[PDB]
């Protein structure tokens, strides 16, 4: 249906726009601590205590599946890569502490994200 190529074409111009915001969350990692999935041959016991990890590598995955079908969804996986990183690591860290900054830091990005996701429609 054309109303379906209607949808189809929305949703590319998401998955467009969250390629952007991505992009620019990633910039602010640049130590690349949360590049890559936490490698369980490093860390054995990781999934004992965190039941969904998440990384940029696996939303770039996603993303480009246009896996993404509202800002909401994309902001739930960049919340799950600081959260997990908070709870597994202590406060005096180099890992906790990153994640305070890309939350601080990415919180700008996704402000103007929401707005354009709504003014664009």
């Amino acid at each position: 249906s054309m109303e379906q190529v209607a949808m189809e074409l929305r949703l590319t111009e998401l998955t467009r726009l969250l390629r952007s915001v991505l992009d620019q969350l990633q910039d602010k990692d640049p130590a690349r601590i949360f590049a890559q999935p936490v490698s369980l041959k490093e860390v054995p016991d990781y999934l004992d205590h965190i039941k969904h990890p998440m990384d940029f590598a696996t939303m770039r995955k996603r993303l480009e599946a246009q896996g993404y079908k509202n800002l909401h969804e994309f902001e739930e996986d960049f919340d799950l890569i600081i959260d997990n990183c908070m709870k597994y690591n202590a406060r005096d860290t180099v890992f906790y502490r990153a994640a305070v900054r890309l939350r601080d830091q990415g919180g700008v990005v996704l402000r103007q994200a929401r707005r354009e996701v709504d003014s664009i429609g």
